């Protein structure tokens, strides 16, 4: 199943759901460059 908001993944393979993006993390930004979906806006 795809990710959900805020769902870890990489920039480099989206796997968020429809409607989401895989941008940078929330406030995990220390340990890899972990990249959390976010609720996409068009």
């Amino acid at each position: 199943g795809c990710k959900k908001l805020n769902s870890y993944c990489t920039r480099q393979h989206r796997e968020c759901c429809h409607g989401l993006v895989c941008r940078r993390p929330d406030y995990g930004i220390g340990r890899g460059i972990l990249w959390k979906c976010t609720r996409a806006r068009k």
